[PDB]
């Protein structure tokens, strides 16, 4: 009844299926992904309640050393669902296909229940992502004619990489009332293109919804890349960037108790 993962225990890339019905096709899938740490003293565990539907991540780590400082934050450990196109985990299990064409697929809300405790001013944000492939079913990596998006509802002490582009209204839901909210756009190439929304006003804890096809209709017109409506939407992940270069400590603790996929009766890119 509690699935339990932990780093470096169980290797340098712990992770794990969320299978509650237990019939092999996991509705959301977890890593704890300290993808650019070569080397740290202590542990990070993320802890699945089955019962509660609790997630639990805590992370204690020191003496933090990068596998390449220019990649800048640290790791991302997250939940995700629909296909990782970094390896071969994958959650579909849920009410949206992923992974879908962005011209197929009908817009839908995400809703994050959840609490952020990072420590002693460590850089973090609490920040979903997508992967749009050329293919359908992607599982070795990202190509330079491909897009990262990611969409950032709180932070501190970090920025997305590349440029500010812009500021975009998009309307949300936060601990039950309905607002306005105004999102930066950022855009980098970083082996990818890149296009992050990050909040103006980050929001550490609460239930938040937002509509996924704002975010994504912005990425698809400021985007350089050719024929972006054949790209699919591989997944959906929701974690915590944290650290920089000059970061050695990093203790963090955060929990998440839903989320929720809702579709509805209209196109994802508008
Ligand atoms: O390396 C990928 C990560 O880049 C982070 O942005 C960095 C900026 O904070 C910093 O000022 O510049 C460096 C080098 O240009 C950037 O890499 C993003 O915050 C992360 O989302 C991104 O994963
Ligand atoms: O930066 C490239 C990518 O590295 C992979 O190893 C991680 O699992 C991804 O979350 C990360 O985005
Ligand atoms: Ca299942
Ligand atoms: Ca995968």
């Amino acid at each position: 009844k509690v699935l339990k993962i932990r780093y470096p225990d169980d290797g340098e890339w712990p992770g794990a299926p969320i299978d509650k019905d237990g019939d092999g096709n996991p509705e959301f899938y977890i890593e704890i992904n300290l993808w650019n740490i070569l080397n740290a003293t202590g542990f990070a565990e993320m802890t699945y309640n089955l019962t509660s539907g609790v997630l639990h991540y805590v992370q204690q780590l020191d003496n933090i050393v990068l596998r390449d400082r220019s990649n800048w934050v640290h790791g991302y450990p997250e939940i995700f669902y629909g296909n990782k196109p970094w390896n071969a985990n994958y959650a579909t299990d849920g009410p949206i296909p992923l992974p879908s064409k962005v011209s197929n697929l009908t817009d839908f809300y995400l809703t994050i229940s959840y609490k952020l405790e990072p420590k002693n001013g460590l850089p973090i944000n609490f920040a979903i992502e997508s992967w749009l492939t050329r293919e359908a079913w992607r599982t070795t990596g990202i190509n330079s004619d491909e897009q990262a998006v990611m969409i950032w509802i709180y932070y501190d002490g970090l920025q997305p990489a590349g440029s500010k582009v812009k500021e975009i209204v998009v309307p949300i839901i936060v601990n039950g009332t309905p607002v306005n909210a105004t999102f930066e756009v950022w855009k980098a190439n970083i082996g990818w293109e890149y296009v992050a929304f990050r909040i103006k006003t980050p929001i550490k804890e609460g239930t938040v919804t937002i509509p996924y096809g704002a975010f994504i209709s912005v990425a698809a017109n400021i985007s350089s890349l050719p024929n972006y409506t054949e790209l699919y939407l591989e997944d959906v992940e929701i974690g915590t960037e944290f650290g920089t270069p000059s970061t050695t400590s990093a203790h963090l603790e955060w929990w998440i108790t839903n989320i929720t996929l809702t579709p509805l009766d209209r196109p994802l890119i508008s």
